[PDB]
């Protein structure tokens, strides 16, 4: 499926090439600029545990899952990752448990050494 495919064919976009963070872009964006730490972005995402069944999707909310980047509020992976997208693009990253929730994990709701499969589209960004 398409975690496997992101094993198989995945550009390692982690700093150390640790293969902690893997990306497939899957729709082109526009333009060439990408987000910077601090601006304010806006996605929408459906995530879940690799082998598992714990499955979470912003649109079952409604609306764009919202966050400004580099700033603490989400996982290492996706500050990273959104980090690399343009306006409109859509990705798919796989995340060793290392830039994730690690060995403690994030019980009851996320296990210990968890790996996660993200498909992400950016909406859009703007500057604090
Ligand atoms: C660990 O707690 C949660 C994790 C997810 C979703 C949650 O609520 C919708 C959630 O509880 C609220 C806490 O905020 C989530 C922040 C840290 O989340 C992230 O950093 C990442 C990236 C941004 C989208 C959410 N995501 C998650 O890890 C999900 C998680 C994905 C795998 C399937 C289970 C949920």
């Amino acid at each position: 499926g398409a975690p496997a495919t992101v094993t198989e064919q995945g550009e390692d976009i982690t700093s150390k090439k640790d293969r902690g963070v893997l990306k497939i872009v899957k729709r082109v964006g526009n333009g060439e600029e990408t987000p910077m730490i601090g601006d304010k972005v806006y996605v929408h995402y459906k995530g879940k545990l690799s082998n598992g069944k714990k499955f979470d999707s912003s649109h079952d909310r409604n609306e764009p899952f919202v966050f400004s980047l580099g700033k603490g509020q989400v996982i290492k992976a996706w500050d990273i990752g959104v980090a690399t997208m343009k306006k409109g693009e859509i990705a798919h990253l796989l995340i060793k448990p290392e830039y994730a929730y690690g060995s403690a994990g994030s019980l009851p709701k996320i296990p210990s050494n968890a790996t996660l499969f993200f498909e992400i589209e950016l909406l859009d960004f703007k500057g604090e």
